[PDB]
C-alpha cells in the first residue's frame, strides 16, 4: 500500500487512514522550489519534533525511517522556507 | 531477482514478473546537461522520490516499495538518463 | 508508538519508559545559532552515535537500538545547540 | 558467509559462487587511497546499470542494497578513473 | 542489544560474541574530536582486508553503516590511516 502526500507550507496534514493502524515514511523531497531557505518537516506529538531538514539546492532530498500511529492523530507540518515537500512511504499494520 | 531499467528523460516506465518491487538506487550516467533532475512515482498523484544534479549529487540510495497498482516511473528536469536499480519481492 | 525528545545542551536524558526497547531514527538540529556537536550514548562506556554542525550537516538518519531497563543515557557534547531525537518504541 | 572483493579498474568480477547459496547481497562500496581524481562508477550487468558513483576526496564510500542472482552469472565492474573499489556484502539463500 | 566500541588506530578488534545472538549489525562509524587531519578508513578483515568507510576531520566526521557480520566467522575490525579513534555503534541480532 503506497503512501504519498505533498505537504504544502501552512497546511498541516493528518494522514488519512486507508484500511492500516500505522504509516511509515521512507522519503522526503522538495519540488523545483523557489524559496532559498531551510525547511523543517515536523510531527506534532505532546510536542512538535523536527524529523528532517531540507535547504533547497544544498540538500533537496533525504531518506526517512519514521513510524507514525494514525489513531494517535499525529500531525505533519513544514516550518522553514515556504516550499512544498513530497512525503512518500507505505502503509503498515501495528 | 534483479531489477534494473535506464529511464531516458522522455520515457515513462511501467515496471510484472513477484508482487512488489523495491527501489535501491537512482544514479546518473556520464550526464551532459547540468540542471537538476527529479525521479518520480505516479500511484493517484505524482511524487518526487529524489533529486539528482550533475556534480552536486549524481546518485542516491533508495528504500521505496511499489506495488506492481500499475505504478509509473518518470524523470523530470535535465535531459539526462537515470539508472533505476533494485529487486523484486513477494508480499 | 512515536518517540521524540529535544536534548538541550548540558541536560542528560534517560529516555521515558512507555509501557521496553527504543529505536533512534533521527537526530536533527533546529535553527541553530552557535561548531560541531556530538550525540552520545553512555551504555560502562560512552560512544558517539552521530555528529552535527550548523552549516555542514543539520540532520542525519539513525538506526540505534537502546534498552530502557539498562538505563542507557543520552547527552550532547560540543557546541551548545539543541538536538531533536525522533524514533519509535518497541517491545522485547 | 562474508563476501568481500577488491574490484580493480577494468577487471570484470563474477562473484565466486558458494555451493548452497543462490544470491549475493552487496552492502558497501569504498575507495582506497585513490590516486586519480576523476569519478568512478560501479556497474552490474540484460543490461549494464550503474549501482553507485564514487570520487576521490568528494565521496569515497557509499552504502549499497543490491541483490544479485549467482546462477544468472551477473557481472560487476568499475568504469571511470583508474581506482580500485572495495565491495563488501554476504552470501544468501532465496 | 546495544554494541559500541572505540577502535584506537593501533588496535584490531574482534567483536565480543554475546551468546543467544548470532549476527552483529553495524549502524555507525563516527570520529571523536579528532586531532590528526588525514583521512582514516574503517576496515574488516577476512582472506582479505576490506574498506567499509572513509572518515576525515573537517570534511566528513561520521557516516551511517548497514553492515552484517556473522559472529561465527570471528571477523576483525581495524582502522588504517591517520592516528584517530573511531566509535563503532550498532546492535546484536539473531539469525
Amino acid at each position: 500500500a503506497f503512501y504519498g502526500k505533498v505537504v504544502k507550507p501552512d497546511e498541516t496534514v493528518v494522514p488519512e487512514v486507508k484500511d492500516y493502524s500505522v504509516i511509515h515514511l521512507s522519503r522526503a523531497c522538495l519540488n523545483n522550489p523557489e524559496h532559498e531557505g531551510k525547511i523543517y518537516v515536523q510531527v506534532e506529538d505532546n510536542g512538535c519534533y523536527n524529523i528532517c531538514c531540507l535547504q533547497k539546492n544544498v540538500c533537496e532530498d533525504t531518506p526517512l525511517d519514521i513510524f507514525l500511529m494514525l489513531d494517535n492523530d499525529v500531525k505533519i507540518k513544514t516550518s522553514g522556507s515556504s516550499n512544498e515537500v513530497h512525503i512518500v512511504g507505505y502503509y503498515e499494520v501495528s
